Order: structure tokens, then C-alpha cells, then sequence
């Protein structure tokens, strides 16, 4: 159970970033238990951030192993009264954390929310907060790092050994590491407090009924109140315990571009909380994709959380910045490839009316780009443990989102390998018994010869294809581009569910132009586009177009990647190239409901 | 024999470059003989230049076959009474000149000049020249095309079937094609004319000894005088007949970035003609390169010509301000990669003193990048018996200029494979044997994993190294880098054998930046050249220094050329890099005379 912390009359919440020391592993630090002291002959690193960045350093940013983080945490013993926690909000990768020497929790999964209580006994009048966080990835890690296996995209003309030891991304994006987001102390009543909200909503007429569990700790009586943006109340029941259900006349619902979110304000003996709260719904109902009974077209991006200098790290101002010009783009839609976002974007998205493609951090699940999904004593993948964790995790953060309307399972795995579907099978069925709202599930599909064999076909609700015709294949050859198009895509359109691209692009690098289709050109990116939709927009089941990428973001290094991915529409400062204005110009003219009806 | 043609007091020179009509052949040119008819619903094509950039169409830029290029010819008829000549100084890749529907002359070989008589009862009072160019290149042609063999730089993640059948380069520059270079009419007396001449140089004390050949046809008396640029005359033989000597007293040499020309004038019966002519030395002796017995660094590029919009076409003002460029940045030398060049550009090095490396066209045989040297009926290269004709040819033209020091035989070829010594030994001996000056000869050396059993070692006088440590191998690890570097670069020092690089590099984009080694940013290619020459400085074999390359250029399309070849110090419009600055510090500090001592 993660709800989002915040202030309230119950509850202190108190932001610890800032500037931390910051020590890279000598291979010594927990031998000699740098935790139990000040950190010596330390750098300074601003929290939230990667560390990758901040510095010139090319041995920092391509460091293997662990570093250490701390700040003095000196707070009032008056605290001492209330129920005390430490929230991580993203710690990448893993995470070890200590209080005065005292190990208090360890983590892995580096995109999802951690926490662990203070006990009163170890807060002494002066305390040391040490995070020691890993950056190591491996054939159990999501993502996935490479162990024996080959770099593809980033593969030498000749065979060379590395000066030192590296991690081995088995993904494009580049590896950032460190406290990705915020930590924040925060407290609760210690007797009785609230711990978990869910809530379902269901549309009778005009009334909106609204079913809810309320988990709590301790014993106390529970109320939850419904309240208008203004501050009406509109429904209120008092003395409820864990589970029940109420009603909204004449209900506003969240529709994407036009959000619309109520106050849902509970009480728990002395503790109060307040949640917002969309009303909308989904459903796949043949070859529609249906958000309050209406056929959605979504028009968006795969994004990365990716700025300059701070990496992966939380950037509110770029956040609304991304949003704003997703609006002034004509965008309704993103996925949030291949991660969980920040909770402070999801809310954003919440706020202003973005659908969201929630993601897990499920990239690089294939060991043949031995079999992916072998046995793990015949040397298979060994992430499926820590995929239903991460699986569990992501939908009790985010599951009262209205943004989110469909869960990707994973991106680009081996899913056309014989052992995909029995890895899969029970990540699906976990995904759909634990979202309250079951909403629909997918995994992203990557390009592949054999695409019949894809067992997203026997999982899926909707099909979400990555696909590079004009890039990939038939690079400078757009004419063979669509014809090797129409004929794959003619097959997932005879199957009668909803498909969607999730990816598709070419590289773009601004400032370079030929009227003459020519590839890393901005006029080719256009063209590129122009050849795909000829034979989308023909096909009545694809019922959504997300390119690869909204911005360009960084990578992993090597002979392809020019200085890092270079498909974004925007550049990584967010200016727009010339194919940012064509999709502006053409998401203009596609309304989002009701393209194909 | 192929003098360069002028103006001279019994020669006419008739420039026909300048507007042509153009015609795409769309497979009954020949049938429906286009060239005895003036073209119909053609455009118009600028000659001399590449005919791929001119528009903006890919089907032109993109063409496989043959076009056909027209223009009027109306000459007096009083030229008749002369020897009436058409020089095409190149058509790439192969000719069919005809004037009035008569077939004059064919021509293979798409870099190096050939010539016809106009027949006197051909010329009507109004005439018709077309030549048709071919552009297609295999197994048989120099440069190289693929015909079974896998596009290596430009593969795709997964096959496609090309729209249409296009070449297929076995070599990285754009198949650039069209009437490359001039087209001009010149004349020469009927009766008796000069064909050839032929000079070679020996200093004894301060007195240059100038042994010379002069070819003629017919029946007159030969004459030849030696004229210092002011115009006085230094030494004068009459009624020489073909072969003979004089000797100059106090001879000023030519020396790099110091050039001295003479002005050789021959006559012959009525016939008069102008060499240019500079007197030096070249020879390699111990691991010394010895240009007027003085040891040598070259300083300097491999380039290419190509320019924008002409492609490959002869650019007058850019060859000036090229050389411009080099002389600003202390450069001495550059490499004609990979085919010979303009003679305009050639006759403007000898009047600048700048050095050059003359290089074949003999580039792509490499079947294995069945074996490339096979024999022709088990598939092997069919190129043999032309690469003997275009060494023929190349030091026909060239043999004269003082700025050519070395003859190089091929470039990255298949030489650590078996055959290759049989396949290169008659043409190391052809070269040798036709080279009045017997000048060093060199092949240029692919990276290979086998690097000792590269046939170079058993045929060349320079060992003359392509290679990318830091950027084909090594990529962003540049302390490993060097450490390959050092180990192979230490096998060819203890060779005790001159040996330098004719290439390395690393694709820079003009514009990109990090402080921390980052491929395609201009800081990285500083650092990829400084780890480069931390190895060779310290080699005493290691005598020269090419960069590749002198400006980017076009390639064919792939993942991993970004809009063309990147690797130049400056750009496609000759702007400076990073690294431009780099060469010019650190080019000012190296002499280009006892370096290595
Ligand atoms: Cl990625
Ligand atoms: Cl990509
Ligand atoms: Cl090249
Ligand atoms: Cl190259």
C-alpha cells in the first residue's frame, strides 16, 4: 500500500531532498561501514537527480557497483509522538538504507515507491540518513542487463576488451542511477491511520456510484466524504468500516483533454486524507477501445523520463512543459516506456486530461535478440519473481488513476519463443485480479518475422505493436516500406481486436534536411510518417498512433545511436522538428473519439 | 598517352561544357537509337557535373543504367585542315560517344580521360554529340559492386525487397555518375604531332639532369627548352629526335609547400606544347620517406571530390579554396582516395606544393568483408585485367607532376586472404615498370584481425594502415584504444619499414557537444585523435599522418551514416570542426622535414 504523501491535519510531510554527500564505492564502503560516520573526501550530488550527469566525469557516469548518498536528519523529538516514516520515492536500482548505521529496509526495482517507519528508539539528537544504492543490472534485474549475451546495437567492427567492468544494458535507454525522486519523511497518527483507498466507480444514468475499500491500521471509525473542485459535498458516509459503496447525482466524468476530478476526503480516528478522483470508464468491446462508451483514438508518444543534467531524475517544471505541448500538439495520450513514471507526472496527467499506457519495468525479457524463457536452472531469464512484485507494486500505486486505462505488461520481449506464453499467462491473470477496475492489459510487441507466433495474441486485449517500416527495414525504400506494412498489418486487422502502434520512427537529427528521401533527415521523418498512415489509417481495428519518441533522450553508446536515440519529435530541449509540426497539423485534424466508429 | 590539353600556338582548345539536354533511359534508348536524333521530352543537365544531385527526384538520384547526354556541335569547317580531337576527361562509369549516330569511341572506367578523332567525313555543317554513361558496377568494374554479396554498413534488422533493382556499392562514397569532368575539342597539326612526354630528374652537386622521351607522330625535328617562370631559358636541345638530356646549373627544386615549377616548351614540326615541371627527388630508404633526400612527415587527408550540388564534378573554386584550407591548418599532403582526380586539381598541387599519394580506382575487392581471389571461373573478382588498364593509364596521365611521391595499388582490398599476393604482385611490377621515376608503391591496408599476414608486407615500399581505434573498435573506450592501438602499431615498427596512417577517425556532427567522451560530439573526436597520437608519436617508423576524412561527404543510405560520412575535419561546405583547430595546433608544431630523424 503507497498512497501518495501529503500534507494534511494529520499528517506532517517534510521534503528531504537537496543537496546530499555522495561517495562512489571503492569496493570498501560497506566493509569498512562508511554508513556509520560521515561520509569523508566526499562530492556533493543534488537529490532528486541520476548521478550520471552531474559532474565531467566519465568514470562517475559510467560507474559499475554502488555509490553512497547521505544528509544529516535532525528533527524534533516532539515528532516522537506520531508514527514516523521514511518515503522513497525511486530509488534506481536497489537501495539500502540506513539510519545512524542501523540497516532500516533494502529495495530492488528502481521506479517504484519504498518506505519504512523510523522506530522512536534509533532518532537520536543528531542523525545520519545513508542510502547506498545500487546500479548493477543482470538476467534478474527489471530491466534486464546482458551476461554472456552480445551487444547488438552497440557491436564493434572488431572484438575489444573493456578497461574495466560495465553493466551490459540489455535496453536502448541509458542506465541512470541514483535517488531518481524525492524523499520525504512523513507522519501519521501512531494508534490508528489510514493505509490504503480504493475506489471503482460505476455509471447508472446519470449517477455515478462509487464503491469503496478503505484499509486501515489500528481500530478507529472510518468516513469518506465526495467533494465538488469547489467544495460541495455531493456524497457522505459516516461509521463505514473497510468496504461501501455511494452515489454522485449528475456526475461529471473525466473525459481525456477535459479532466474533471472530485475531492475524495476520508477520516480514520485522528487521521484525515484526501484523494482525487476521475470518473470515467473503459472497456474493450470488439475492435473498439471505449473510454465512457465512446471509441477513443489515441494520439501520443512512448515517452522517457529523461532532462538535462538530471538524467531520469524528477523534473517538475519539464513535466508540465511536456504537457503543455502535448496539447499544443494535438496529443491525448503517452506510455510511460519502460517504467513507472513519477506519481507527481501521473497526477499532472490526472489533472489535465493525458491517458496513460502504464508500464512496468519489464524491458530487455529476451536472451536471443538457450532460450528467453528456459528454466532457470537451464539458464533462462530469472525475472519472473520480481516481475509479479513489480506487478503488484505499480497497480497498488497507481490503480485509482483515471489517466491510466490499460496496463503493458512488458516491452520488446521474446514473446515469439517458445516458454512466452507459460512466463506470461500468470503476470496477465495477476494483472487482471489485482486492478479493481480490470482494465484491459497488453505487453508491447517487438518487430519479429514470425509476428503470427506472437503469444500477445492469446493474451492481450489490445495488441500494441513496435514497428520500423522506413528504418528498420526498407530504410530509404518508403514504397517497400508500405507495402511490407499493409501486408503484416492486414493480418493483426483480420483478427478483430483493437491494435495500436506504440512505436514507430525514424532518427532525426534537427538541422539536417534534403528535399530527397534521405535517412537522419527532417524531411524523411515526415515522409516516414506519411507512408505508415497511408496504410493505417485505412485499417479499421487500429484504433491508436504512439510515436517513438515524443523527445530525443539518451542511450547506451555505439556506431547507431547519435548521441542518443534521435527518433523524438522534439529535440532534447524540446524544440519541435519539422515532423513535430506535421503531427501537429494532422493530430488537428483526427478528433479522439470517434475516428473510426 | 593522354598530355593535359591547352591552348598553345598550334593547338585550338574548345571547351563544350556547359548546358546539355539529358535523358533517363528507360530500356529502349539503344533499340529506338536515341543518338541519331536530338533527344525528345528531355531536361537539361549541367556538364561537366554528377548528374544524381542536380534535382530533387530519387528516381534520377537513385537511376540503374544508362542516360544519354546531347548537345549541338557546330564547328567551322576550316578546322577541318587540322587534327581534329574530343577529350572527355571522365565520364563515370562508362561511355558511348557518338556524333551523328556514328559510334566514335567506348570507354571503361569512369575516372581517368580518353579521347577520339572526329573523323573529317563525319563533321556535317550541323552535328549532333551524345555520349550515354552507364552507371552500373559489379564484379568486373572498378570501383566495385555487390552482386550476391550482403550490404554490411547498410543492412537492415530485417530483409525487405527493394522497389527496384539498384547498384550495389562494395564501397562507402556515393556512386556519383554522369559527365564527371570536361568535355573539350582541341586540334593539333595533321601531319606530325606531339603524342607523349615523358621526363625524369638527377641532381648531381647543384645541376638537375633532365632526362626526357617526347612521342610523336609523323615525321618532323624535335625541339625542347627549359625556361625558368620569369622566362629565361635555362637549357635548350634541337633535333633531339625521341630521347635525350640536358642539364640545368643551379636548379631550383621543388619542395613541399616551397614549389618551383619550370616551363618545359617542346616543338615539333609545326606543333607546339607547355609542360609544367618541377624538379625533386623521391625515394625511400631504411624507414625513412625521402623527398629531395630529406626525411618526410606527411601531414595531412584523405579526400574525396564531392561537393554540393555537382557531386563529383570537377569545382574549380572549391579545389582553390581547398587547398586554402590546407595551407591554413599545416597541412602538406593528402591522399587522392579513392580514384584519380580532376587534373586540374592535380597541375593547381604542383603550382602550390602540395604532396600527393595517387590512388586507383581499385576499390571494393573484397568478396568476404567463394574467395575473392578464385580463380575468375569459381567465382573470384573479375577486375585483374582492368586494374592492369587503369594503372596503365593513371601513371600515363600523371607521371609528370613533381607533387605525385607515391603510387597506391588499391585500397582496402582482401590482402590477408589467399591469392590476394598472386592477384597483386603483376600490378606492384606493372607500376614499377611503367613509373619513369620508379616511385614508391603502397597498397592501403584494410583493419584486419590477421594484420601480420596482410600481403602489404610482401609488396609495398610504405605500409600505408587504415585504422579505427577509438571508433570501429573501442568505441567510447578510448584507454583501451590506445592500448590495442600500441600493440598492433608496435608489429609494423619493428618492420623497420616506413609506415603511416591513411585513415582514422571518428563521425563527428558538426554542432553536437560533451565534455565526457561521447561518440558523434566534436569533443570526441579531439580525444579519439590525441589517444591516436600518443602511440604514434613515440613510433620512429610511423612517418605520416592522413586523416580520413578532409570534409564529410555522401554515402549510400544506412543505420549507421548520418545523411553521409561524418568523419571530416570540416564539413560538407568546409567549415571546421573541433578537431579542424586540434590539426591546425598541432600541425603548426610539427615540421614537415626531420620529425623523426
Ligand atoms: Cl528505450
Ligand atoms: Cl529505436
Ligand atoms: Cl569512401
Ligand atoms: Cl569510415
Amino acid at each position: 500500500a503507497m498512497l501518495y504523501p501529503i500534507l494534511t491535519q494529520s499528517r506532517m510531510l517534510i521534503d528531504l531532498s537537496g543537496t546530499w554527500r555522495f561517495k562512489l564505492d571503492d569496493g570498501s564502503g560497506f566493509e569498512k561501514k562508511w554508513y556509520e560516520k560521515t561520509l569523508d573526501d566526499a562530492q556533493l550530488m543534488p537529490v532528486p537527480s541520476s548521478y550520471n550527469d552531474i559532474k565531467e566525469s566519465a568514470d562517475l557516469r559510467d560507474h559499475y557497483g554502488w555509490v553512497f548518498y547521505q544528509r544529516d536528519l535532525n528533527i524534533p523529538a516532539y515528532l516522537k509522538t506520531q508514527r514516523i516514516v521514511l518515503r522513497f520515492a525511486a530509488v534506481t536500482h536497489s537501495a539500502k538504507v540506513y539510519v545512524n548505521g542501523t540497516l532500516l529496509c533494502e529495495h530492488k526495482g528502481g521506479f517504484l515507491p519504498f518506505e519504512t517507519e523510523i522506530p522512536e528508539n534509533l532518532i537520536r539528537d543528531e542523525n545520519l540518513l545513508t542510502v547506498a544504492v545500487d546500479n548493477r543490472i543482470d538476467h534478474s534485474t527489471l530491466p534486464v542487463g546482458r551476461e554472456d549475451e552480445s551487444n547488438v546495437l552497440g557491436g564493434s567492427f572488431f572484438p575489444y576488451t573493456p578497461t574495466k567492468k560495465q553493466n551490459k544494458p540489455n535496453f536502448d535507454f541509458f542506465n541512470y542511477c541514483g535517488i531518481t525522486r524525492p524523499v520525504k519523511l512523513y507522519t501519521t497518527p501512531k494508534d490508528a491511520y489510514i493505509s490504503d483507498i480504493t475506489l471503482t466507480s460505476s455509471l447508472e444514468n446519470n449517477t455515478a456510484r462509487i464503491n469503496y475499500k478503505i484499509d486501515t491500521k489500528g481500530s478507529a471509525h472510518t468516513a469518506i466524504g465526495v467533494y465538488t473542485k469547489q467544495g460541495v459535498c455531493v456524497a457522505q458516509t459516516e461509521n463505514t468500516g473497510t468496504e461501501g459503496s455511494l452515489t454522485i447525482e449528475n456526475a461529471v466524468l473525466w473525459e481525456p483533454l477535459k479532466p474533471y476530478l472530485y475531492e475524495v476526503k476520508i477520516s480514520f480516528g485522528e487521521d484525515r486524507y484526501t484523494l482525487p478522483y476521475g470518473i470515467r470508464s473503459v472497456a474493450v468491446k470488439g475492435n473498439k477501445f471505449l473510454i465512457n462508451n465512446k471509441p477513443f483514438y489515441f494520439k501520443g508518444y512512448g515517452k522517457h523520463e529523461d532532462t538535462f543534467p538530471a538524467g531520469r531524475g524528477l523534473n517538475m517544471p519539464m513535466n508540465a512543459k511536456d504537457i503543455s505541448l502535448m496539447k499544443w500538439q494535438g496529443a491525448n495520450s503517452f506510455r510511460t516506456s519502460h517504467y513507472p513514471y513519477s506519481e507527481e507526472m501521473m497526477r499532472l496527467c490526472d489533472e489535465e486530461g493525458i491517458v496513460v499506457i502504464d508500464e512496468t519495468t519489464a524491458v530487455g525479457v529476451h536472451l536471443n535478440f538457450v532460450n528467453t524463457f528456459d528454466p532457470i536452472e537451464q539458464g533462462g531469464i530469472r525475472t519472473q519473481s520480481h516481475h509479479k512484485e513489480v506487478i503488484k507494486d505499480l497497480i497498488a500505486r497507481d490503480k485509482n488513476h483515471a489517466c491510466v486505462v490499460m496496463w503493458s505488461i512488458a516491452n520488446e520481449a521474446d514473446t515469439g519463443s517458445k516458454g512466452a506464453y507459460e512466463y506470461f499467462k500468470p503476470l496477465f491473470d495477476l494483472a487482471r485480479e489485482l486492478d479493481p477496475q480490470k482494465r484491459p492489459c497488453t505487453l508491447v510487441s517487438l518487430q519479429m518475422v514470425n509476428y503470427k507466433e506472437d503469444c500477445t495474441i492469446k493474451l492481450s486485449d489490445v495488441f500494441c505493436l513496435n514497428r520500423y517500416y522506413g528504418w528498420y527495414t526498407c530504410g530509404a525504400d518508403l514504397q517497400a516500406a508500405e507495402k511490407m506494412c499493409r501486408e503484416e498489418l492486414e493480418f493483426w486487422n483480420s483478427l478483430g481486436k483493437p491494435f495500436m502502434y506504440t512505436e514507430y520512427g525514424a532518427d532525426t537529427v534537427m538541422g539536417l534536411h534534403d528535399t530527397t528521401d534521405s535517412m537522419f533527415t527532417e524531411e524523411y521523418q515526415v515522409e516516414y510518417y506519411k507512408t505508415n498512415h497511408k496504410v493505417t489509417d485505412t485499417l479499421d481495428c487500429f484504433i491508436g498512433e504512439q510515436v517513438w519518441n515524443f523527445a530525443d533522450f539518451a542511450t547506451s553508446q555505439g556506431l547507431i545511436r547519435v548521441q542518443g536515440n534521435k527518433k523524438g519529435l522534439f529535440t532534447r530541449d524540446r524544440k519541435p522538428k519539422l515532423a513535430a509540426h506535421y503531427f501537429k497539423e494532422r493530430w488537428s485534424k483526427i478528433p479522439d473519439f470517434g475516428y473510426k466508429k
